[PDB]
C-alpha cells in the first residue's frame, strides 16, 4: 500500500508519495529507461491501495489498477464506491469486500463521463493539494455530482502525477494554492496512451515514432513529438501503458 497525509503536507512529502506510488507499480522491463507496466496481473495483486488522509485526519482508501494506473473505486468508512464500468466491477470482487455496502457510481471513470457528471470540463477545475484535501472530504459522504469533480481532482493529483514528472511538479507548485491545470497538463493526460504506444513502437524503429504525437508545451505552444530524444520521453513520462492494453 501507499499513503499520503494532507496534514503537514508540502512539496517534499507530496513528492515522496508520488515516488511511492510509482514504485508500487510492478514492471519486468524498461523501454528507453521508462518502466513498462505489465500486460496483466491476476487476482487481488492487480490493485494497489492508496490511503489518503485529509487535513483533519479522515481517510479514504483508493483502489488503483497497477497495469494502467486507473482508479477503480474507493472505500469511505464502511461504504465502498466503484465506477460503473466492467473493470471496476471486476475490481469489486477483490477489494473492499468487508464494506457494509457497495455503491456503484452513476458514471464510468473516463474523463468525458466525469466532466459530464461534474457539469464542467477539467480545464475549469482547480487542482492542487488544497483541492485534494477537499476531494477526500467530499468523497467521505456520498454525493454523486460532487464526487465527479472530486474524482477529477483525485485522478490528476495522483495517477496523472505518477505518469508525468511535469504534472507532479505542477501539483507541487499548487501545494498551498489551487489553480486550474495548464494546457500542457491537459495535453499530457490526453496523450499518455498515444505516447506509451509510440515509445514502444520506437523500439524496433530506431527510436522514431511511427505516428507523431502532438502536445502543448509550457508556453501554450502546440508541438510535434517524433522520436525518443524529445524531453517528454527523456525527462517527463515515468510510466508506459503496455501496448497490449492499447
Ligand atoms: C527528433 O526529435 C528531436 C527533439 O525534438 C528533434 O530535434 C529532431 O529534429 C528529431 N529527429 C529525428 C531524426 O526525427
Amino acid at each position: 500500500d501507499v499513503s499520503f497525509r494532507l496534514s503537514g503536507a508540502d512539496p517534499s512529502s507530496y513528492g515522496m508519495f508520488i515516488k511511492d506510488l510509482r514504485n508500487a507499480l510492478p514492471h519486468t522491463e524498461k523501454v528507453y529507461n521508462i518502466p513498462l507496466l505489465l500486460p496483466s496481473v491476476s487476482g487481488a495483486g492487480r490493485y494497489l491501495l492508496m490511503h489518503l488522509f485529509n487535513y483533519d485526519g479522515n481517510t479514504i482508501t483508493v483502489a488503483v489498477d497497477v497495469t494502467n494506473v486507473y482508479i477503480m473505486g474507493y472505500l469511505a468508512l464502511t461504504t465502498s464506491y466503484f465506477f460503473n464500468e466492467p473493470a471496476a466491477d471486476l475490481a469489486s470482487q477483490y477489494v473492499f469486500r468487508s464494506a457494509r455496502r457497495k455503491i456503484t457510481l452513476p458514471y464510468s471513470g473516463n474523463y468525458e463521463r466525469l466532466q459530464i457528471a461534474a457539469g464542467k470540463p477539467r480545464e475549469k477545475i482547480p487542482i492542487g493539494l488544497p483541492a485534494l484535501d477537499t476531494a477526500i472530504s467530499t468523497l467521505l459522504h456520498y454525493d454523486s455530482t460532487a464526487a465527479a469533480g472530486a474524482l477529477l481532482v483525485l485522478i490528476q493529483t495522483t495517477a496523472e502525477a505518477a505518469r508525468f514528472k511535469y504534472i507532479e511538479q505542477q501539483i507541487q507548485e499548487r501545494a498551498y494554492r489551487d489553480e486550474v491545470p495548464s494546457s500542457a497538463t491537459i495535453s499530457l493526460e490526453n496523450s499518455w496512451s498515444g505516447l506509451s504506444k509510440q515509445i514502444q513502437l520506437a523500439q524496433g524503429n530506431n527510436g522514431v515514432f511511427r505516428t507523431p504525437t502532438v502536445l502543448v508545451d509550457s508556453k501554450g505552444n502546440r508541438v510535434q513529438i517524433t522520436n525518443v530524444t524529445s524531453n517528454v520521453v527523456t525527462s517527463n513520462i515515468q510510466l508506459l501503458l503496455n501496448t497490449k492494453n492499447i
